[PDB]
DNA sequence: ATCGTGG
DNA sequence: ACGAT
DNA sequence: ATCGTG
DNA sequence: CCACGAT
């Protein structure tokens, strides 16, 4: 009987898109974003196109009636050529007029141009890309519907959160680890989440080589907890869970030792409670299968190894492996704490803000994968480096959606 | 709603021992064995034992009331010394009086003595061994109940069969493969089953080295099909399934190639239909897990690999069975239809176990070969009388290994 | 070797 | 070692 | 790059 | 890389 909390104290069942959208119309999102300009720019090269005009009308009406963001104006900016220089001029024109976000329509598939512009925008202002070639042969309403879930989130809104019991679960969950972007290079990440699935803070390392992995893992985690604790000084962390994921160097014994060391150092500096109870978990997507009745099903493979059959004639299953690699739990509370962390992981698999029907995979694993896609391709095609440190908007918003 | 067919047209639901025993009392087993002497021998070491006396009276009453084998006489033979020669003398005395089967009580868990005597009795007469030191007033009822399931079966009875749709599944299923008895030596096996779970014929190769595996795999399958077809001349086989199991040499591509050749040779010889539709399957027990609803669940891992979540009968244990289709001549149009049928068939066969009342929840085409392998390996280890069913219609057609 | 687990 | 109908 | 599964 | 679907 799990539900999403949306606006005005209302709650709606999970797994029901139609009831969610209707819920949003009646009660609004959990948090409407507070804008500075009440202005979005739409940037395209199809000035008097009838479909740009229908796009804009659906966006304008849905922002108001579904997302309850009232009195928004959409200004258009036209670029003459679909080249970086020409598009960047309109982007810069829009920014200097004062806009809260940019909706950027590209004409065709162009990976280098996309990653160059996306990395520029990430460093500048919340943004949402669109492809005009795909838009044409597409049902517009489903297009704009899902599009605005992530754009409103990038603007700082909170579409919905999970209703969870404040007596149960982790005070915070840190999704951490690293992801390879090629055979030698990787970056480390650390993301602090509330048990209701909301991202509180994120940090990423520079792109480094696998030999630098453990050094930057500890430093990225210390960075994220320092940043989180500076902005939530009165947040008491007495129960802490780490979700470690990502295709990363296979140094499991060394990694667990450095993670355990990090927690005790954070405990040294009173970043977490005096006797914080913690567990370090490895989360791994495994081979999908199809059942030829499983929602919330937990499978025990061994004393420290579990599997969650996450649902997405036939029932496709995306199983998630969960291994408890370390914990300071007593043996009396152990099984109870196991049930809580596996429940928590299942709850977090309901919390992705990429659209209304997102992939059901824990946000602690999926959001770092979205970050990896951007970082990998910006390094591959030469865009602007993305540096969250020092930039509160990047540290506190889901810029990666 | 799967059910077992027992006697007089009656059927009882699976997974309920109480109703199955009551069903047998009311209606009899699916087939009562046809005995030659109406006599069985009980051979033991404790003439004045109250437990032996209660054992003999429970066997007598339940053979009559549960299994509907009426008017059987149970003669007794006492051996003095608990050693091979003395016991074998009483076995030989009992065989010479004219008996249908021997029930043999041994003093304790003496493994060399057991396998030497059991290999002798397998080569002679249906038999059921018991341990004197394990009998107890508390367990005697359960003891005799299950003991008789396998003994009636070894006498040629059919306790129960699976109620299955005659239009679905395989005409015959051949359980085959090999089992290593040590790092070098193995034996091959081939068993023919009806889709209702009954075993029709079984053959095993001699113990051979792993280098001889593919040769003897082919010859053993041909022997069991020649045997089935000689004794079921009109059994049309239009749909054939092979269940390949056992800890055996790593030769998957060559093994598959030989198994296909074997089927093609049996078609040429008109042992199966020249247009037989068949599949070769690898059945593998994998690591159990526990769900923290799954009865008969089929899991697809790819177009060729499947998993059956068989229940092991807070935390509920699962004993999954990997099923890989390594070869088939199915049309793409009928493929997934056929996949559903062979996976359901494997589930149904996991409900067939004539070892006792409780289902083993492992397909009979895997489990009966594991039982044979236990005997063959230990009889070689402890130097018993070698067992080979060839030329012995009794070993070929009866589940001597239970 | 009543049969199966669980240890 | 236990429990099973 | 609406986001997903095949 | 495309085909089709979602409220
Ligand atoms: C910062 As750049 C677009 O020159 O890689
Ligand atoms: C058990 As022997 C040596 O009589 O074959
Ligand atoms: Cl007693
Ligand atoms: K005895
Ligand atoms: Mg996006
Ligand atoms: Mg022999
Ligand atoms: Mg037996």
């Amino acid at each position: 009987g799990l539900t999403y909390r949306i606006g005005n104290g209302a709650s709606v069942p999970i797994s029901n898109t139609g009831e969610l959208i209707k819920g949003l119309r009646n009660y609004g999102p959990y948090e409407v974003p507070s804008l500075k300009y009440n202005q979005i720019a739409l940037i395209h090269n199809n000035q008097f196109s009838s479909l740009i005009n229908q796009l804009k009308s659906q966006i304008s009406s849905k922002i108001d009636e579904v997302w309850h963001i009232h009195n928004i104006n959409i200004s258009e900016f036209i670029y003459d050529s679909p080249h970086f220089d020409s598009i960047k001029s309109q982007v810069d024109n829009a920014i200097d007029t004062g806009v809260d976000g940019i909706m950027l329509v590209l004409p065709e598939y162009n990976t280098p141009l996309y990653y160059k512009l996306k990395s520029y925008l990430i460093n500048s202002i919340p943004s949402q890309f669109m492809r005009y070639d795909i838009l044409s042969n597409r049902n517009l309403t489903f297009y704009v519907d899902n599009l605005l879930v992530q754009f409103v989130s990038k603007l700082g809104g909170k579409p919905w959160i999970l209703n969870v019991d404040p007596e149960k679960g982790s005070d915070i969950i840190i999704g951490t680890g690293a992801t390879r972007i090629d055979n030698v290079n990787l970056f480390c990440f650390a993301m602090v989440f509330k048990k209701d699935g909301t991202m509180l803070w994120n940090e990423i390392s520079p792109i480094v080589t696998s030999s630098e992995y453990l050094t930057y893992l500890k430093s990225t985690i210390k960075k994220v907890v320092y940043g989180f604790k500076k902005s939530n000084p009165d947040w008491d962390v007495e129960k802490l869970t780490l979700h470690v994921s990502g295709k990363r160097p296979k140094m499991k014994d060394g990694e667990t030792k450095i993670l355990k060391e990090t927690v005790e150092e954070l405990k040294k500096q009173e970043m977490v409670s005096r006797d914080v109870k913690y567990a370090i978990l490895h989360l791994n997507e495994t081979h999908p299968f199809w059942v030829m009745p499983y929602e919330g099903t937990k499978v025990k493979l061994s004393s420290k190894r579990y599997l969650l059959t996450l649902l997405q004639m036939v029932t496709p299953i995306k199983p998630l492996s969960v291994e408890i690699v370390s914990d300071n739990w007593t043996s009396e509370e152990y099984y109870h704490n196991v049930h809580e962390i596996l429940d928590e992981i299942y709850y977090l698999s309901k919390m992705n803000w990429r659209g209304f029907r997102s992939r059901n995979l824990p946000v602690t694993v999926n959001y770092p994968k979205l970050v990896a896609g951007i970082i990998a391709n910006v390094n591959r095609y030469g865009g602007y480096p993305i540096n969250p440190e020092g930039n509160r908007s990047l540290q506190t918003n889901p810029w990666f959606l």
